């Protein structure tokens, strides 16, 4: 069967950090569901790009567990994710079932807000470090992509490809990741 | 005043090649208009990401000339751009007025279809080279970003950031490009 990914899209989400992983994972044969936090309506991203989610988080949630739950960054988007009880439940369940959780940029602060994976080595956008480290519940890393067990984090728009490919490797293996990477014309 | 950019969005367009330049240019203070080729309705991109254009190409066109006309890639999207008479007129006018034209991935083949900038040194996605070189109307380059005068081209999803930053430098200068680049956490 094909692995499945849940991407939670909220207003203020960084559109590059949303689209790059969605696109790359789909190139990997992963069944991706772009779930709107607020509902089924179009989401206005941080730089005003408007994306239409495949479904509402409420409905997507009802579609069994996913092999990975992806949290895009963007300050306002991360704040929305952090204040959502629905998101809290989803991450709690994913962590409990030992499923992968991937967050990029300011996205990881949602993990702190919902007390997810405390003790994990994580990274975030440089400007989100202080917020993420409030209380010292995680150990900080400057690696472009950081994967501590089932907690995978990344730094920003510029690390989106590395972040996406790391998720692909975790779900479908190194061979698939390399196959998907070549046509992208990356480094 | 602020520079203005026209991004032409067609069905099948590569969403990463569309969103990255739009986002980066907006970070640069450039007024960007995402114009839908088919109309004002949402556009289904190559990897099914659905983007809502700011306006129709027909209406965007009526909004005077732009400092840059951007053509995203994606095979099906490039084909749509190449078959559009509206696009032909827009590029002809931009070239005539000596305005910048930027195309990435398969996007440059739209230039060939509309006989734009013949004789220019250009690059495209590796798989689009043969189509672009039919007739030998351009000279090929393997540079990740190629800028020959007012014709700026790039190779693929993985060169999108370099492509966008090149456009920013061309419109607003090196200082602004560097300022916009730092927060992205690129190479």
């Amino acid at each position: 069967a094909s692995k499945r990914a849940l991407v939670i899209l909220a207003k203020g989400a960084e559109e590059m950090e949303t689209v790059i992983p969605v696109d790359v994972m789909r190139r990997a044969g992963i069944k991706v569901t772009v779930a709107g936090l607020a509902g089924k309506d179009p989401v206005q991203c941080s730089r005003d790009v408007v994306i239409c989610p495949d479904a509402s988080l409420e409905d997507a949630k009802k579609e069994g567990p996913y092999d990975v739950v992806v949290l895009p960054g963007g300050n306002l988007g991360a704040q929305n994710l952090s204040e959502s009880a629905a998101v809290k439940e989803i991450l709690k369940e994913q962590e409990n079932r030992k499923g992968l959780i991937a967050a990029i940029c300011a996205g990881p602060t949602a993990l702190l807000a919902h007390e997810i994976g405390f003790g994990s080595k994580v990274t975030t956008h440089p400007l989100a470090k202080d917020k993420m480290m409030n209380g010292g519940h995680y150990t900080y890393s400057e690696n472009r992509v950081e994967k501590d067990g089932l907690i995978l984090t990344s730094r920003g728009p510029g690390t989106s490809f590395e972040f996406a490919l790391a998720i692909v490797e975790a779900l479908n293996g190194k061979e698939v990741a390399a196959q998907v990477k070549a046509p992208l014309v990356l480094k």
